[PDB]
C-alpha cells in the first residue's frame, strides 16, 4: 500500500489558495476571478506554463498580470490599473508552513511501512524569498519515498497522465493507494481510477479520522523525529598525528557541537539533531575521544580533560569554525564547562544536561572527594584498568539494556555498592528485559559501535582524577561570563539536581531549566521536553 | 630550525598588579573599556604571516609566544577568527595566559625551548618591545626587533632565513589538515567533500579531469571571507562513488543528486560555483532548482543552452575545437591513453596560458590521441608542483578515468533534458568570469548569455588559460569575494 499527499493544502498550510480568496474579497472582484488561474481543471495561459515548469515564477508574474488585465476590467469587475499578483502570491507562499499532525500521520504509515509521497502542482521559484520553500522541501524530504512535482515531470492535476505516472512510479494498482487533496476536483479522477479519495478539508483531524479508518492510528503527542543514521553526513577531522574525531552534521549555520557522555555516542542525540537543525542551526553531534568512529587510544594520559579540551579547539581550527555553542551531558558536560572556563573566545554558549559545574578545592585531595560520596562508588570501581572493561564487554547486550532504562524502571545499575559485590552488572539479571526507552535496533547500534572501541578508551575518562584536579585548579579565580544554561533531571540518581545549587557563585546570569520524572538519559527519556528547552534558550540568547 | 613571533603587535596590527596576572591567567577579561574594540579593530599582518608560511613551507618549526589573556568579551569572536586563522601556520602556540608565565619572565623562554625541543641557537625570535627581547639574546638565540610594519623586520629576518616575495600567492589549504565529509545520496552512491569555515553554505564544484583539491587556493580565502565552504569531489572522481554505467552521469541525474546532497546534509540553499563541466551543471541547477540556489558563478564555462532543431552531436561535430570531445565519446579508448601514464597525463593537461606542451583539442581524432603531440617527458608546469601532481595521480588510481569521461558521453539525453527549460530565464543572482587565453571555452562564447540571464554580473581575467583557479588564484579570489559580498 501507498499514501500520497498534495502539498498546498494537506502537508502545507494555509493553502496558498486561501490568500487568493482573501484578496479576491480584498478587491471586489467576482468569485474565482484570480483563483481560476490556480484552481481550475482547464488551466491555460501562463499558470499552465508555470506548473508544467516551462517558465519560472518571475516570468509568470508579468505575463499573468497581463492575462489578468485582459480578463480584468475588460470583462467584468474593475481590476485596478496598477495591480500585481507578485507580492501577494509570493507572500502566502512564504507565509505558509508544515501541517505537523499531517506530516505526523505520514511518518507513521511510513514507520509502519507504506510507500508515501507528494503529488503537487509545483512551480520553479526564482523568487526573492524562495528560501522558505527550500527549507520546507529540505525538511519534508526525509519522510517521503517519492515526490512527483508537476513542474518537473510536465503534468498537472487533474490532467490524467500525472496519476498514471504516479502508479508507474510506485509500481502499483489504484487500490493499494490512498490520495489526500484539498480540491476534490483534483480528486475526481483518482476515485474514478479505483483509488481512495479523502478530501483534506479542515486542517487535518476530520481527515486523519477517515484515515485511521484505514491502516492504523496516530499518537496523541508523537515523539519527535529521530535523525538516523545512513541518511546522515559523516565528518572526519585529524586533530593530531594519530588522533582523529568523527562526527555527524546536519543543518546550516551557526555551529553547535553536541558532546555525549559515558557510555554513549553521537547517536544519543538522535532526537535533538533533526529538531535542532530545523530550528536554524548547523549541528555537529561528535563521537568523543575513545568512542565509536573516532580514535580510541589506550594511554590513560590521553583522556586528561586538559588535553581533551585542547583537542576540541583544534577540531574547530581544522574545521574552520571559530566559535560554536557547546552543549554537553554526563562527562562531556564537565568538558563543556571547562571549555567555557578555559577557551571563552571559542564558546558562543554552553549548556549542560544533568552535569553541574563542580570546580575543585585546592585543599581537598580529589580522590578523597570521590571516596566520600556514597554514590560515586562505581567511579572507583572504574579506576582499575581491565577490570570494569572485562565486565562491561563480557556481553554488551546486557551492558546496554542495563545502563539505559527510564527513571521509572527496574533493573538499575549498582552505583553505590559496585566494589563490595565486585561489579555493576552483578545484581543485574543477565537477560534484562528491554527498556521502554530504546529499541533492539537502537541497542544494536551501540553494540556495534563498541565492538570497535571496546571500553578502555571511554573508561579512561574516569581515570584522570589527579591531574584533572591539578589542571582545573588553574582557573579557580575566574568566573564563567559567557552565556550558560543548566538543565537538571529530577530523578537522576547520581548527578542529582541539588548538586547545582551553588553553581551561580561561579556563573552569575546562569539560566536554568529543569525536567521532572526524568533520569540520567535526558535526551533519550524526555527528548521533546529537552528539545523545547534547548531551542528557547538558543533563540532567546 | 625555528622562528618565533609575538602577536601583541607582530602578527596582528594595529598593535595594542591585577593586569600583571590577566596575562598569567587567573582573572578573565570581563572580570576586570574604550579599548576592547582596540582589540576588535585590529587584524593580521599578512607580509609577516607570509614570511612565516614561507619558512614553514621551507621547513622550519614556527611559533607564537605571546602574553595572552582570556576574552569573555561581547566582541570576542574577533580574536577567535584571528586565532582560528593563524592556527594552521604554526606548529606550537605558547600563549601566556595558558601556561602561566609572561615575558620577560625568563621561564617562558626556557619553556619555549623545551617544547620545541632545541637550543637557543637554532631559534630566532620576533618582538615589538625589545625589553621583552633582552632575555632571548641573553640565552643565545637570535633576536629581531619589529619597528616598522614588517619591512626592515622581515628583511634582517630574510638576511637570516631566506627570501620571501612581495606579491605572494594566497595560501593553499592541504589535504589531511582538513575535515572530510561523506554523504550517501542513493543506495550505491556517495559523494565525498571537504569543509572549511562557518555559514552560509557555498559549494565549489570542479571540472574534468580534476578534484576538490583544485580549489585549494580558494577554500581558505573563501572561508576566511565569511563562508562555509564545501569543495566537493564530483561523481566519478577521487573519493566519491565512480560507477561505470554511462547513464549514471546524465546531467539531469547529476543535478538531482546535488539537491539530495543538500537535503541529507540539512542545507536548504547554497551558492554553487562551478568550472569546466561543473560550470554546466551549476547553470542547470540555477535553471532547474532555483529554490536551492542562493547564487551561481561560473569560471570559463558559459551558459550554452541547446536548439531544439539542431541535433547536439552535430553542434559538437562542427566546432573544430571540440575534437577531443569526440575522441572521448568512445569507451575504453581515451581511458586507455590517459591512464597509461598518469604523470604525463597531468603535466600535459595542467600548464599555463603562456606555456608549451599543450593538449590536442583540435586534431585529436585524426592523429588518434589527445596526447600524441606532447613531449613524452613533460617538463613540470610552473603552475603545479610534483607534490600537487602526485595528489591527482593518487586520486585517479582510485577512479581510473571512465567515471570522469562518462560526463562527455551523455550528449543526446542531456540535450533532450535541457530543452525542457528553453522557455525560462535564470533570475537568481549570477556571475560569469571569463579567462582570456582559454583555448576551448573562449570568452567570446558568452556574448549572448544575457538573453537568458539578464542582470548577469561579469568578471574577466587576462593572460589566463583554462585552469583559472590554479593559474590566477589571487585574482579569482578577489573577484569571487567582491561578488559574494556585493550580492
Amino acid at each position: 500500500r501507498v499514501a500520497a499527499f498534495d502539498l498546498d493544502g494537506v502537508l502545507a498550510l494555509p493553502s496558498i489558495a486561501g490568500a487568493f480568496r482573501r484578496s479576491e474579497e480584498a478587491l471586489a472582484l467576482p468569485r474565482d476571478f484570480l483563483l481560476g488561474a490556480y484552481q481550475t481543471e482547464f488551466p491555460e495561459g501562463p499558470t499552465e506554463q508555470l506548473m508544467k515548469g516551462k517558465i519560472t515564477f518571475s516570468q509568470w508574474v508579468p505575463l499573468m498580470d497581463e492575462s489578468y488585465r485582459k480578463s480584468s476590467k475588460a470583462c467584468g469587475a474593475n481590476l485596478p490599473e496598477n495591480f500585481s499578483i507578485s507580492q501577494i502570491f509570493s507572500q502566502a507562499m512564504a507565509a505558509r508552513s508544515i501541517n505537523r499532525p499531517m506530516l505526523q500521520a505520514a511518518i507513521a504509515l511510513k514507520k509502519k511501512g507504506f510507500t508515501t509521497c507528494i503529488v503537487t502542482n509545483n512551480w520553479l521559484d526564482d523568487g526573492d524569498k524562495r528560501d522558505s520553500l527550500a527549507q520546507m522541501m529540505c525538511e519534508l524530504s526525509q519522510h517521503f519515498d517519492f515526490l512527483i512535482e508537476s513542474c518537473q515531470v510536465g503534468m498537472i492535476k487533474p490532467e490524467p497522465q500525472i496519476y498514471n505516472f504516479l502508479l508507474d512510479t510506485l509500481k502499483a494498482k489504484p487500490n493499494e493507494v490512498v490520495f489526500l487533496d484539498d480540491f476534490g476536483s483534483n480528486l475526481k479522477p483518482a476515485r474514478d481510477m479505483g483509488m481512495v479519495t479523502i478530501l483534506v478539508h479542515n486542517t487535518a483531524s476530520a481527515l486523519r479520522e477517515l484515515e485511521k479508518v484505514t491502516g492504523t492510528q496516530f499518537p496523541e503527542a508523537p515523539l519527535p523525529v529521530p535523525c538516523n543514521p545512513n541518511d546522515v553526513s559523516h565528518g572526519y577531522v585529524t586533530v593530531k598525528p594519530g588522533i582523529r574525531l568523527h562526527f555527524v552534521e546536519m543543518g546550516s549555520g551557526p555551529a553547535l557541537c553536541l558532546c555525549h557522555g559515558f557510555p554513549e555516542s553521537w547517536f544519543s542525540w538522535r532526537y535533538q539533531i533533526p529538531a535542532l537543525a530545523q530550528a536554524g542551526f548547523r549541528v555537529l553531534a561528535i563521537d568523543m575521544k575513545g568512542y565509536g568512529d573516532s580514535s580510541s587510544p589506550p594511554e590513560i594520559e590521553e583522556y586528561a580533560m586538559e588535553l581533551l579540551c585542547k583537542e576540541m579547539v583544534t577540531f574547530l581550527d581544522k574545521l574552520g569554525i571559530p566559535q560554536a555553542v557547546f552543549i554537553g551531558h554526563d562527562w562531556a558536560g564537565v568538558m563543556v564547562w571547562n571549555m567555557a572556563l578555559f577557551y571563552p573566545e571559542r564558546v558562543r554558549a554552553v549548556a549542560s544536561l544533568n552535569t553541574p559545574f563542580m570546580p575543585p578545592d585546592p585543599d581537598v585531595s580529589p580522590m578523597k572527594v570521590i571516596r566520600s560520596i556514597p554514590v560515586f562508588n562505581y567511579q572507583l570501581y572504574f579506576q582499575e584498568p581491565g577490570v570494569a572493561e572485562a565486565e562491561l564487554e563480557k556481553n554488551m547486550s546486557r551492558t546496554f539494556k542495563s545502563f539505559f532504562r527510564a527513571s521509572d524502571e527496574t533493573g538499575f545499575i549498582a552505583v553505590h555498592k559496585a566494589t563490595e559485590i565486585g561489579g555493576i552488572l552483578v545484581n543485574t539479571p543477565e537477560d534484562p528485559n528491554l527498556s521502554k526507552i530504546t529499541t533492539e535496533e537502537e541497542i544494536e547500534f551501540y553494540i556495534q559501535q563498541f565492538k570497535k572501541t571496546g571500553f578502555r578508551g571511554p573508561l579512561n575518562w574516569y581515570r584522570n582524577t589527579e591531574r584533572n584536579w591539578k589542571w582545573s585548579c588553574k582557573g579557580l579565580g575566574r568566573k564563567i561570563l559567557v552565556p550558560a544554561l543548566m538543565v537538571t533531571a529530577e530523578k537522576d540518581i547520581v548527578l542529582r539536581p541539588e548538586m547545582s545549587k551553588n553553581m551561580e557563585k561561579w556563573i552569575p546570569f546562569l539560566k536554568r531549566g529543569h525536567i521532572e520524572d526524568c533520569g540520567h538519559w535526558t535526551q533519550i527519556e524526555k527528548p521533546t521536553e529537552v528539545n523545547q528547552i534547548l531551542i528557547k534558550w538558543l533563540q532567546t540568547e
